[PDB]
Formats: structure tokens, sequence, C-alpha cells
């Protein structure tokens, strides 16, 4: 995994190196004696460290330093300042420079090569990090999207965006058994769009489901409690759950359902040439008792008051309370 | 699981001057926490707890082997990784040596000055920190990347496979085709299409059950797969008893060819069944159709109707044969 890339003009010194990384297998090794090639050198065999000797002819050290952290290629391998007069006043000024170690000419061989592969290491851990840290964020942020699809194309309506039929009538089945146990008051809404089948092909498809996905929005606009649910049973037909609300409460959002369904003012000639858009809708509710007892009770009330809310003149609300 | 310039540094001299020394130098920079610790004896489980980014040790400590004590971070499991900076009083440059092979990763005479010191202090704690990091991402990258993995397969399963016989389904095999169709606009090349009907195939699944049929299935579905063996042909189980088999690059002699070792290989599974009349076996009827898309409007489904045709005739005269779109 090692490369040590050695800059120094003695060919001795280049050769004391050579023959201590040799019985030294993971390591590759190269000497540069001329400086003026030096930064090209680094920029082709990639080296891991880089052993920089501080003063040669023509250039000092330092400024082979500065070329290395001058472009990306090389700018994050770490470099060793060897140095022949041990000078603490230059060796505080490589480091000061950014220099990584500093050694005073070939110390034992042991070292030296505990120091290239130390330096090695952490130069590969950082770059290793780095790209790590970058594949996570995508990975992560591709696995979030992926289940967000899946949940959506899962329980809810495509057209509508609202819950699908089996994700809301498992929701009520669930919230039916725990109002029977916590014994309180269960409601439900089952909401129509009126003439909506006159309405359909009349206008168009595109025209259909741009009315009912108006209509939709003014569904869930109806219930905000996080326990609350909307769902588009399917076709123009909808239905609200909202657990522990009384036959008041939920006639209260049945009539604001209503209400601003009809201020949508959507353009329909079928409840007669100049009127608009509504919805009939039917409102039950319970408590669970013993016994026999399920949650298609419930809905069986809320169709009846449907019923008779469409009988008694559509775009109005029915209740039943049994 | 450090954070980003969450440096710590754990100082083990029995000298509580050295201490002071650096406790100072370190108070000049907040980024960066320290802990002195002037016995040896403790300097293990002290590190255990703080948990160092990177430790000063002492080489010279008394009543315990200093190059001893580095070996014994590194028995330690959650000093292991620490690097160590050891401290030489008045140098020695022979302990030197031992203590890189003892697991030193740098060497300092004695407090150099607030400069070089931070710079190798802060340099193996950066260190120390990337490589904790690292592993940390690595493992949740795979986790990460098993979730991915885990999800695509079931996708594919559902998307382009089929549950019962293992082969193409339908959606797959008509996207292959209709890429087979634009490719053979270009080359010019014959592309061929085999429809293949087990006949009698639901009297068959409720005299026998569900049980048997699916068996039965399975087998039809294998003399199927072998009778295209390139690897650009595909089979594909089509529908309920009904299969396809594109072949690029076939002519209508070859893909009658293959149409016939079908209709053979099938018959020949001698699969008992009571229809059209007691002691029969399991047959096919197959469909062939072949062309050369010729620019315009015509496209793959072209191919898929003549081949349809040809299934419909052969099922109609007899069934157990090969039908052949007729040529105007
Ligand atoms: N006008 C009106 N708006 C309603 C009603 N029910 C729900 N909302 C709307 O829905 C939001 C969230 O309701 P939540 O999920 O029950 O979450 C609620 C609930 O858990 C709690 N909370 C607030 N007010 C009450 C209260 O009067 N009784 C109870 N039991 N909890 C409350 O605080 C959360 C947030 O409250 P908000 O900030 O007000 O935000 C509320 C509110 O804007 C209602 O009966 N009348
Ligand atoms: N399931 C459900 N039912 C709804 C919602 N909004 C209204 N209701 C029903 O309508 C009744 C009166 O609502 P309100 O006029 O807004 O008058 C509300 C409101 O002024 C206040 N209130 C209760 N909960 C909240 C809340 O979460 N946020 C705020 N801001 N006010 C709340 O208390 C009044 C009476 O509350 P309740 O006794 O619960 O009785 C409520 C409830 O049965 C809803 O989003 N979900
Ligand atoms: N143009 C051309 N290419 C040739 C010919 N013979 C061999 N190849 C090439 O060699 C691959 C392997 O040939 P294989 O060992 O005979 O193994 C073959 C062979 O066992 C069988 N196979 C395919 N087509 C025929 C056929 O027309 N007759 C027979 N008897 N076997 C065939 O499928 C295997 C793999 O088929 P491929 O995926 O297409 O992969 C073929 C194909 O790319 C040839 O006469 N003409
Ligand atoms: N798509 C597809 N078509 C098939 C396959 N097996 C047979 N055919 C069709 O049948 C014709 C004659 O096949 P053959 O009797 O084995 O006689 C073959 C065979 O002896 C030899 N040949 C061609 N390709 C291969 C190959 O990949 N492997 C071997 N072993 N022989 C090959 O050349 C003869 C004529 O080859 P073609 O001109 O291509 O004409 C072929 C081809 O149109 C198959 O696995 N896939
Ligand atoms: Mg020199
Ligand atoms: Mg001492």
């Amino acid at each position: 995994a090692v490369m040590v890339l050695l800059v120094d003009d003695q060919a001795m010194i280049g050769e004391a190196v050579r023959r201590s990384l040799a019985s030294e297998a993971g390591i590759d090794f190269h000497f540069c004696s001329d400086p003026q090639q030096a930064v090209a050198v680094a920029n082709q065999i990639k080296p891991t460290v880089i052993l920089q000797d501080l003063v040669m002819p023509g250039v000092d050290g330092l400024t082979l330093l500065a070329a290395y952290r001058g472009n990306p290629a090389t700018r994050d391998i770490p470099i060793i300042v060897l140095s022949t007069k041990e000078e603490p006043t230059v060796k505080s000024a490589a480091f000061a420079a950014g220099a990584n170690d500093y050694l005073v000419k070939l110390p034992d061989a042991i070292e030296l090569v505990a120091r290239i592969r130390y330096h090695s290491r952490s130069y590969i851990a950082l770059q290793q990090r780095d790209e790590a840290y970058r594949a996570l964020r995508e990975s992560q942020q591709q696995l979030l999207e992926t289940n967000l699809v899946l949940q959506r194309l899962m329980n809810s309506d495509g057209l509508t965006g609202l819950s699908n039929r089996r994700h809301f009538d498992e929701y009520l089945e669930m919230e039916w058994r725990r109002s029977l146990r916590e014994q309180s008051q269960l409601s439900l809404l089952m909401i129509d769009v009126d003439y909506f089948k006159s309405y359909n092909d009349t206008f168009g498809h595109v025209a259909g489901d741009e009315a009912l996905r108006q209509v939709a929005g003014a569904i869930r606009e109806g219930c905000s409690r996080s326990s609350d649910l909307a769902a588009r049973y399917g076709g123009e037909e909808f239905a609200m759950v909202l657990p522990g609300t009384s036959p008041g409460g939920a006639r209260l959002l049945a009539e604001k359902v209503r209400r601003t369904v009809e201020s949508l003012q959507i353009s329909h000639d079928q409840p007669r040439p100049g009127s608009h858009l509504t919805v009939s809708i039917g409102v039950s509710t319970l408590v669970p008792g013993g016994g026999g007892q399920t949650f298609r009770v419930l809905i069986e009330m809320a169709d009846q008051a449907l019923y008779q809310a469409k009988n008694n003149g559509r775009n109005q609300v029915g209740l039943m309370e049994q």
C-alpha cells in the first residue's frame, strides 16, 4: 500500500534508504536526484509519503513543500523533511511550513520504516475517511428516498395522494379495537362527490381526476390531528376516521368539508345548468361495545347516513349513532 | 465516533513540572483538552476512561520499565490504536530504536516549543480520529448498501421474473423484445418469435389440482428454456399456460426448427392427462413469426400479432403442432 518518494541530491543517501526499504515488502521506493522534476515525479507515481531533503542545489526543500501543497494531486501527501545539520530554528520553520515530520538524515532502519508506515496509513485513512463519508451520504439519501417512494406506492392512492383503501381500513380496524378498550367515541365520515359520473363523461378524465384531486385537498384540510386519517376509497368516494371524536365534532368537520368543497366552485351542469361540484357526507359514530361488533358496523352506519344524505337533496350532511 | 477537532491529550510523566509546562501550552488552545497522570500503574486505566486522541508517554519512570508500559498500551483494546509520542529526557538515541519497535509513533526530546508540540499533537490526533471515523463510516455504509441490495433483489423478482417457472415474466420479455426489434431495424437482421401454449391445461388443473398443474408448468418451462441456448435468446412465461420465446438473428427455418424441438421435447415429458381422451399427454401448440423490421409504422407489436395468429390457427387445426405465419 505504501509508495515512498525520496527527494535528495546525494546519490548515496538515496541508496542508504533504498537499501533498508528493500527487505521490506508492501512498500515501493522511488529516488529522485533532480529537484526540478520532483514536483513532476510526485504528480505521477502518487506517493503515500515524501521524504524531502531541506538543502539542495538551486532549490530549498521548503519551496518544494509549497509546490506539493499547491495542487490537489499532492496537497494531502504527508512529508518528512530530511536535514543534515540539525538546526532547531529551521526545524521549527519546517513545521510552520506544514512539514509532517523532521529527521536528521537517516536514523535507524527500524525507525525509518516505522515512520514511513505510520504516515502512509494516516494518509490513506484520511483518503478513505472522506471517500467513505461521501459514499455513505449518497447511500442513506438513496435509501431514504427509495423507502419514501415504496411507502407511498404501498399505502397511498396514486392520484389523490391520500391513503388507499386497505391502509385506511386497517387503521379503522385498529382504531376500533382501541376505542373498545378505552371506551371512547370513534367517528367515521363517508364522502361522495355528487353527480361525478355525469361530470366525468362530459369533461373527460383529466377534468374528473383534476376535480377529485381538488376535492381531496379540501378533505385532508378537514382533519389535522396526528391520529386523524383521510382516504380515497376509490372513484369519487372518500373516507375519514376521527378517533376520540364526538357526533357533534364529527358533524362539524363533515360540514366544514362540505362547505370548503363547494367554495372551490368547480363548474358543473348536472345539479342543473349553473351549479358547482358538491359532496354528500354520511357521518357515523360509536363507542365500541363487546360481543359481536366489528368496525364494519360503524361503516354500515356511515353508508346509511350517506344514502339518506343523497336522497334528501345531496350537498349536505347525514348523521347516525344507533 | 470522536468528532472532528476533538483533541484529547494524555500525558504520563512522573515529574509534575513536565506536566505543568505542557498543561499550559495546551490552555492557549481550547480545541484540545488535557489530562495529566503521574502514576504509571493507572496510565492504562486512565486512558481507558478519558479516551484520548494522543498520548505523550515518559520513557523513564520510577518502578516501571518504559518500553514495557508501551507494550501494555498495545495490549488494551481501547488504547491499542492511540498514537503515542514518547518523551525522552536529556536524549538517548538507542532507547529510540527500541521505542518505535515497542509501538511508539513519535519521539520528542522532553518538551519542544509549543509550535512543534501542537503540530504533532494535532497531526496524530487527526490521524487517530480519521481511522475511528473511517471504520464507523465503512460499517454504516455496508449496512446501508445491504438494505438497498435486499430491496433491489425483491424488486427484480417482482418486476422481471416469474416465481413458479423461474423464467422471465411478461413485461421483462416485452421490454427485451422491443429492444431486439429496434436493434433488428438498425442491423436489418431477422427477428423470430414463438408463442407457446400448453394444450388442455385448464382441463388438467381442475382434474389433478394446482399442485400437479404447477409441476406440469415447471416441466414445460424447462423444455422451453432448453429449446434456445444462445446468450441473446430469451424464454418467458407469458401468461397462465402461455409462454414466449424470442430468437434474435434467426431465420424462419431456424425458428420453426426450434419450435419443433419444443413441441417434441414437451410431448416426450409424457405427463399423463385424460384429455383430449384417456391415455394422453400434455402437448404444446406453437405459433411462429419472423420479420426484418422495415421502417415506417410497424413496431414489435406486429411480430407478436403474427405469432398469436399462427398459434390460434395451430390450436384450431388440432393442437400439439406448429403453426407458421402466412406471408402475403
Ligand atoms: N381549531 C382546532 N384545531 C385543531 C383541533 N384538533 C387539532 N387541531 C390542529 O391540529 C394540530 C395538531 O393536532 P394534534 O396532532 O392533536 O397535536 C396537538 C395536541 O397533541 C396538543 N394539543 C393542543 N391543544 C390541545 C387541546 O385542547 N387538547 C388536547 N388534548 N391536546 C391539545 O398539541 C398538539 C399541537 O397543537 P396545535 O399547535 O394547536 O396544532 C393543532 C391544530 O392546529 C381542534 O379541535 N380545533
Ligand atoms: N378528530 C378531530 N376533531 C376535530 C378537529 N377539529 C375539530 N374537531 C372537533 O370539533 C370540536 C370543536 O372543535 P373547535 O370548534 O375547533 O373547538 C376546539 C378548539 O378550540 C380547542 N382544541 C382542542 N384541541 C385542540 C388542538 O389540538 N389545537 C388547538 N389549537 N385547539 C384545540 O378545543 C375545542 C373543543 O375541542 P374538542 O372537545 O376536542 O371538540 C372538537 C372536535 O370534536 C380535528 O382536526 N380532528
Ligand atoms: N456466429 C457464430 N458463433 C458461434 C458459432 N459457434 C460458436 N459460436 C460462438 O461461441 C459461443 C459458444 O459456443 P458453444 O461452445 O458451441 O456453445 C453454444 C451451443 O452449445 C449452443 N448453441 C447456440 N446456437 C446453436 C446452434 O445453432 N446449433 C447448436 N447445435 N448449438 C447452438 O449455445 C451455446 C452458446 O451459444 P452463444 O451464447 O451464442 O455463444 C456462442 C457463440 O458466440 C457459429 O457457428 N457461428
Ligand atoms: N437463436 C437460436 N437459433 C438456433 C439455436 N439452435 C438452432 N438454431 C437455428 O437452427 C438453425 C440450424 O441449427 P443447427 O441444426 O444446430 O445447425 C447449426 C450448427 O451446426 C452450427 N452452429 C451455429 N452456431 C453454433 C453454436 O453456437 N454452437 C454450435 N455447436 N454450433 C453452431 O451452424 C448451423 C447453422 O446455424 P444457423 O445458420 O444459425 O441456423 C440455425 C438457427 O437458425 C439456438 O440455440 N438459438
Ligand atoms: Mg542534500
Ligand atoms: Mg522521568
